[PDB]
Protein backbone atom coordinates (compact mmCIF):
# COMPACT_ATOMS: atom_id res chain seq x y z
CA UNK A 1 0.00 0.00 0.00
CA UNK A 2 1.94 3.11 -1.26
CA UNK A 3 0.10 5.27 -3.33
CA UNK A 4 2.97 4.58 -6.33
CA UNK A 5 1.79 2.15 -8.48
CA UNK A 6 5.73 1.70 -9.43
CA UNK A 7 6.54 2.05 -5.86
CA UNK A 8 4.25 -0.98 -4.92
CA UNK A 9 5.67 -2.94 -7.90
CA UNK A 10 8.98 -3.39 -6.30
CA UNK A 11 8.04 -3.55 -2.49
CA UNK A 12 5.97 -6.40 -3.89
CA UNK A 13 8.67 -8.76 -5.21
CA UNK A 14 10.55 -8.05 -2.18
CA UNK A 15 7.82 -8.83 0.80
CA UNK A 16 8.81 -11.29 2.95
CA UNK A 17 12.23 -13.26 3.01
CA UNK A 18 13.69 -13.64 -0.80
CA UNK A 19 16.27 -16.90 -1.52
CA UNK A 20 19.79 -15.36 -3.05
CA UNK A 21 22.24 -17.04 -4.99
CA UNK A 22 25.54 -15.10 -5.52
CA UNK A 23 27.96 -16.54 -8.38
CA UNK A 24 31.32 -15.02 -8.91
CA UNK A 25 33.89 -16.09 -10.91
CA UNK A 26 37.31 -13.93 -10.43
CA UNK A 27 40.77 -13.62 -11.85
CA UNK A 28 43.61 -11.57 -9.78
CA UNK A 29 47.04 -11.53 -10.82
CA UNK A 30 46.20 -14.58 -12.16
CA UNK A 31 45.28 -16.78 -9.84
CA UNK A 32 41.79 -18.22 -10.85
CA UNK A 33 39.16 -18.55 -8.41
CA UNK A 34 35.08 -19.26 -7.69
CA UNK A 35 32.97 -18.15 -5.24
CA UNK A 36 29.14 -19.66 -4.96
CA UNK A 37 26.47 -18.02 -1.97
CA UNK A 38 23.10 -18.95 -0.85
CA UNK A 39 21.29 -17.02 1.67
CA UNK A 40 18.12 -14.97 2.04
CA UNK A 41 17.43 -11.42 1.87
CA UNK A 42 14.40 -9.20 4.37
CA UNK A 43 14.07 -6.13 2.71
CA UNK A 44 12.04 -4.72 5.29
CA UNK A 45 14.62 -4.94 7.87
CA UNK A 46 17.45 -4.32 5.38
CA UNK A 47 18.55 -7.52 6.37
CA UNK A 48 20.79 -10.23 4.27
CA UNK A 49 22.04 -13.61 5.79
CA UNK A 50 24.68 -15.21 3.40
CA UNK A 51 27.01 -18.05 3.44
CA UNK A 52 29.93 -18.10 0.37
CA UNK A 53 32.33 -20.72 -0.15
CA UNK A 54 35.34 -20.79 -2.51
CA UNK A 55 34.43 -23.83 -4.40
CA UNK A 56 38.12 -23.98 -6.16
CA UNK A 57 40.03 -23.62 -2.74
CA UNK A 58 41.57 -21.41 -1.17
CA UNK A 59 40.49 -17.89 -1.72
CA UNK A 60 43.49 -15.99 -3.02
CA UNK A 61 42.02 -12.80 -1.95
CA UNK A 62 40.91 -12.05 1.82
CA UNK A 63 36.95 -12.61 2.26
CA UNK A 64 36.50 -9.18 3.68
CA UNK A 65 37.62 -7.08 0.28
CA UNK A 66 35.01 -8.98 -1.42
CA UNK A 67 31.94 -8.46 0.95
CA UNK A 68 31.07 -5.34 -1.31
CA UNK A 69 31.56 -7.26 -4.17
CA UNK A 70 29.63 -10.29 -3.60
CA UNK A 71 22.69 -6.99 -3.40
CA UNK A 72 21.38 -3.31 -2.70
CA UNK A 73 18.09 -4.45 -3.60
CA UNK A 74 17.91 -5.46 -0.21
CA UNK A 75 18.20 -2.09 1.48
CA UNK A 76 15.65 -0.87 3.47
CA UNK A 77 14.19 2.73 2.06
CA UNK A 78 12.05 4.38 4.67
CA UNK A 79 8.36 4.94 3.42
CA UNK A 80 9.23 8.92 3.20
CA UNK A 81 11.80 7.49 0.88
CA UNK A 82 10.87 4.78 -0.86
CA UNK A 83 10.29 6.55 -4.44
CA UNK A 84 14.34 6.63 -4.67
CA UNK A 85 15.00 2.84 -4.25
CA UNK A 86 16.53 2.34 -7.98
CA UNK A 87 17.52 -0.96 -6.95
CA UNK A 88 14.20 -2.17 -6.51
CA UNK A 89 12.44 -0.31 -8.96
CA UNK A 90 14.68 -2.24 -11.57
CA UNK A 91 13.22 -6.05 -10.90
CA UNK A 92 12.39 -8.51 -11.65
CA UNK A 93 14.74 -7.51 -14.76
CA UNK A 94 17.36 -6.32 -13.21
CA UNK A 95 20.42 -4.34 -13.76
CA UNK A 96 24.31 -4.29 -13.83
CA UNK A 97 26.13 -3.64 -11.27
CA UNK A 98 30.04 -2.15 -12.61
CA UNK A 99 32.46 -1.68 -10.07
CA UNK A 100 35.90 -0.04 -9.89
CA UNK A 101 37.82 -1.03 -6.89
CA UNK A 102 41.43 0.66 -6.02
CA UNK A 103 43.38 -0.55 -3.31
CA UNK A 104 45.68 2.39 -2.45
CA UNK A 105 48.99 1.44 -2.58
CA UNK A 106 48.28 -2.01 -3.98
CA UNK A 107 46.02 -3.69 -7.48
CA UNK A 108 42.75 -2.88 -8.61
CA UNK A 109 39.16 -5.45 -8.78
CA UNK A 110 36.97 -4.41 -11.70
CA UNK A 111 33.79 -5.94 -11.57
CA UNK A 112 30.88 -6.55 -13.22
CA UNK A 113 27.60 -7.74 -12.38
CA UNK A 114 24.28 -8.90 -13.48
CA UNK A 115 21.22 -8.98 -10.30
CA UNK A 116 17.78 -10.32 -11.53
CA UNK A 117 15.34 -12.81 -10.46
CA UNK A 118 15.32 -15.94 -11.76
CA UNK A 119 12.04 -17.25 -10.78
CA UNK A 120 11.58 -16.78 -6.89
CA UNK A 121 14.98 -16.64 -6.39
CA UNK A 122 17.20 -13.18 -6.48
CA UNK A 123 19.93 -13.96 -8.58
CA UNK A 124 23.90 -11.83 -8.37
CA UNK A 125 26.17 -13.45 -10.65
CA UNK A 126 29.70 -11.13 -11.25
CA UNK A 127 32.70 -11.34 -13.24
CA UNK A 128 35.85 -10.15 -11.30
CA UNK A 129 39.17 -9.00 -12.56
CA UNK A 130 42.10 -8.10 -10.50
CA UNK A 131 45.34 -6.74 -11.63
CA UNK A 132 48.57 -4.96 -10.88
CA UNK A 133 48.69 -6.20 -6.53
CA UNK A 134 52.04 -6.63 -4.89
CA UNK A 135 52.29 -10.69 -4.02
CA UNK A 136 53.46 -9.80 -0.79
CA UNK A 137 51.10 -7.35 0.16
CA UNK A 138 47.91 -6.80 2.55
CA UNK A 139 45.53 -8.55 -0.09
CA UNK A 140 47.87 -11.24 -1.71
CA UNK A 141 49.30 -11.43 1.58
CA UNK A 142 46.23 -12.19 3.81
CA UNK A 143 47.08 -9.16 5.85
CA UNK A 144 43.70 -7.97 6.77
CA UNK A 145 41.91 -8.48 9.65
CA UNK A 146 38.43 -11.01 9.61
CA UNK A 147 35.62 -7.91 9.95
CA UNK A 148 34.08 -5.14 8.35
CA UNK A 149 33.58 -1.23 9.78
CA UNK A 150 30.82 0.44 9.20
CA UNK A 151 30.07 3.17 7.02
CA UNK A 152 27.58 5.36 5.33
CA UNK A 153 27.88 5.44 1.10
CA UNK A 154 26.69 8.22 -1.17
CA UNK A 155 24.13 7.58 -3.62
CA UNK A 156 23.82 9.99 -7.00
CA UNK A 157 21.35 9.72 -9.47
CA UNK A 158 23.13 9.41 -12.95
CA UNK A 159 20.47 10.68 -15.74
CA UNK A 160 22.50 9.89 -18.87
CA UNK A 161 22.66 6.06 -17.96
CA UNK A 162 18.69 5.60 -16.34
CA UNK A 163 20.71 4.67 -13.32
CA UNK A 164 22.52 5.56 -10.36
CA UNK A 165 26.47 6.16 -9.23
CA UNK A 166 28.23 6.00 -5.95
CA UNK A 167 31.86 6.59 -5.22
CA UNK A 168 32.95 5.61 -1.51
CA UNK A 169 35.95 4.57 0.61
CA UNK A 170 36.01 1.11 2.46
CA UNK A 171 38.39 1.19 4.98
CA UNK A 172 39.73 -2.37 5.86
CA UNK A 173 41.34 -2.97 9.15
CA UNK A 174 45.18 -4.56 8.78
CA UNK A 175 46.53 -6.95 11.32
CA UNK A 176 48.95 -4.54 12.59
CA UNK A 177 46.38 -1.69 13.39
CA UNK A 178 46.65 0.45 9.98
CA UNK A 179 43.96 0.71 7.49
CA UNK A 180 44.14 -0.64 3.77
CA UNK A 181 41.99 1.67 1.57
CA UNK A 182 39.64 0.52 -0.95
CA UNK A 183 38.37 3.56 -3.37
CA UNK A 184 35.23 2.20 -4.52
CA UNK A 185 33.44 3.75 -8.14
CA UNK A 186 30.44 2.56 -8.72
CA UNK A 187 27.86 2.33 -11.50
CA UNK A 188 24.27 0.36 -11.68
CA UNK A 189 22.25 0.33 -14.95
CA UNK A 190 18.67 -1.46 -15.73
CA UNK A 191 18.75 -4.69 -17.79
CA UNK A 192 15.53 -3.71 -18.92
CA UNK A 193 14.37 -0.87 -21.01
CA UNK A 194 11.21 0.11 -18.62
CA UNK A 195 11.10 3.29 -16.53
CA UNK A 196 12.93 3.31 -13.11
CA UNK A 197 13.06 5.14 -10.01
CA UNK A 198 15.94 7.77 -10.85
CA UNK A 199 16.83 8.90 -6.82
CA UNK A 200 17.62 12.38 -5.12
CA UNK A 201 21.07 12.51 -3.29
CA UNK A 202 20.62 9.81 -0.27
CA UNK A 203 23.36 7.77 1.71
CA UNK A 204 22.64 4.01 2.57
CA UNK A 205 23.97 3.08 6.14
CA UNK A 206 26.04 -0.16 6.79
CA UNK A 207 27.30 -2.67 9.07
CA UNK A 208 28.58 -6.24 8.41
CA UNK A 209 29.32 -9.17 10.84
CA UNK A 210 31.39 -11.81 9.13
CA UNK A 211 31.66 -15.28 11.14
CA UNK A 212 32.61 -18.93 10.24
CA UNK A 213 31.04 -21.88 10.13
CA UNK A 214 32.52 -24.58 12.99
CA UNK A 215 31.47 -27.65 10.68
CA UNK A 216 32.66 -26.12 7.23
CA UNK A 217 36.04 -26.93 6.56
CA UNK A 218 36.15 -25.03 2.59
CA UNK A 219 37.38 -22.14 2.57
CA UNK A 220 34.22 -19.37 3.54
CA UNK A 221 32.24 -16.53 4.95
CA UNK A 222 29.49 -16.54 6.43
CA UNK A 223 28.28 -12.79 6.16
CA UNK A 224 25.35 -10.78 8.39
CA UNK A 225 24.26 -7.33 6.19
CA UNK A 226 22.02 -4.67 7.43
CA UNK A 227 21.71 -2.26 4.48
CA UNK A 228 19.43 0.69 4.98
CA UNK A 229 18.79 4.81 3.28
CA UNK A 230 18.81 7.98 5.27
CA UNK A 231 19.49 11.31 4.23
CA UNK A 232 16.33 12.49 3.61
CA UNK A 233 14.10 13.93 6.06
CA UNK A 234 10.86 13.80 6.67
CA UNK A 235 9.15 17.16 7.54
Amino acid sequence: HHTDPMVSKGEELFTGVVPILVELDGDVNGHKFSVSGEGEGDATYGKLTLKFICTTGKLPVPWPTLVTTLVLCFSRYPDHMKQHDFFKSAMPEGYVQERTIFFKDDGNYKTRAEVKFEGDTLVNRIELKGIDFKEDGNILGHKLEYNYNSHNVYIMADKQKNGIKSNFKIRHNIEDGSVQLADHYQQNTPIGDGPVLLPDNHYLSTQSKLSKDPNEKRDHMVLLEFVTAAGITLG
